[PDB]
């Protein structure tokens, strides 16, 4: 499949219930040291399993191409293949995860792709998924149901009328953060060389999963997913999914937060 870095990982030995796709930046080592010391630590979570990966791809500089080729080795949780990994190449970035799903891990339950300036609570959403009972073509996070394509030119979501030629866009879910069963990867990737292209990687989802008929679904009856952010507060986080605009410092924090309060009981 063109996989420069592959995970030391076998899904058919050991079935993930849930596996993240975090997507980042060459220089990103920060976040993605915070995030495999937070939320990204691989582990059990009420007896299910729990596996992260981070999506890789290629840059010209030869310094961070050595800085990733040793931090493979050292942890061998990157995917990667290679494409100029740039803001418009996030596309081929989502696209490349959810062709690792489909090749090596289709028994994963659930998938999560998400940013690396985030918050993910995967307690939570481990129980809301349990809860769910929605195990076949499932896609949930931020719905974004009535959207319009950003036609103001110095914006970092512009798309002209050639990039995108219709008023509207399909349904989709905030790149931030969003969750789908295992089998949506295998579907995606089938359909995805058929769909029109777009360099906004959630509305490629989108279109993809609107050409299988996949309709969105909340997570849950209270929102979960916060791709604007939030006021931080141990309860509240304890409620929630995921949370957007948090750097790397900030999320050490939270997580040290939670571990001092795990024990004490909430409203
Ligand atoms: C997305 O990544 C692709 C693949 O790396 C880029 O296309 C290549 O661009 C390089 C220049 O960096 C050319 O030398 C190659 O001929 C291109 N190859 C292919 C297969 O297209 C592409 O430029 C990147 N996209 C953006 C927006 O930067
Ligand atoms: C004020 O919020 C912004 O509003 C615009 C619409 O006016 C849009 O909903 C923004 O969401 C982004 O939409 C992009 C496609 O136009 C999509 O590619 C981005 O990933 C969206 N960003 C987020 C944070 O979900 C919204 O931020
Ligand atoms: O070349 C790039 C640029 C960004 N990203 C990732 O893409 C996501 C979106 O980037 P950012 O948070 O900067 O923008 P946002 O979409 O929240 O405006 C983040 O996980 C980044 O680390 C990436 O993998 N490669
Ligand atoms: C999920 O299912 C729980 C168990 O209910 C039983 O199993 C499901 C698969 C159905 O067959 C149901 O008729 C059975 O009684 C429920 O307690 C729970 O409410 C369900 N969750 C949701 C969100 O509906
Ligand atoms: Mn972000």
């Amino acid at each position: 499949g063109n996989f420069l870095k592959l995970p030391d990982t076998d899904c058919r030995q050991t079935p993930p219930f849930l596996v993240l796709l975090v997507t980042s930046s060459h220089k990103q080592l920060a976040e993605r040291m915070a995030i495999r010391q937070t939320w990204g630590k691989e582990r059990m979570v009420k007896g299910k399993q729990l596996k992260t990966f981070f999506l890789l791809g290629t840059t010209s500089s030869a310094a961070e191409t050595k800085e990733v080729d040793q931090e493979s080795q050292r942890h061998g949780d990157i995917i990667q293949k290679d494409f100029l990994d740039v803001y418009y190449n996030l596309t081929l970035k989502t696209m490349m995860g959810i062709e690792w799903v489909h090749r090596f891990c289709p028994q994963a339950a659930f998938v999560m792709k998400t940013d690396s300036d985030m918050f993910i609570n995967v307690d939570y959403l481990t129980e809301l998924l349990l809860k769910k009972n929605r195990t076949t073509r499932f896609f949930t996070g931020f719905l974004k149901l009535n959207e319009f394509p950003i036609r103001q030119p110095f914006s970092k979501w512009f798309v002209s009328k050639s990039e995108y030629p219709w008023d509207r866009y399909p349904p989709f879910c905030s790149g931030t953060g969003y969750v789908f069963s295992g089998d949506v990867a295998s579907q995606v990737y089938n359909v995805s060389k058929s769909v029109p292209y777009i360099k906004l990687e959630d509305v490629f989802v989108g279109l993809c999963l609107e050409r299988l008929n996949i309709r969105l679904e909340e997570l849950h009856s209270q929102p979960t997913f916060f791709p604007g952010g939030l006021r931080f507060s141990v309860c509240l986080f304890r409620r929630i999914v995921a949370c957007h605009f948090i750097k790397p410092r900030t999320l050490l924090d939270y997580w040290q937060a939670l571990e001092n309060s795990r024990g004490e009981d909430c409203p």
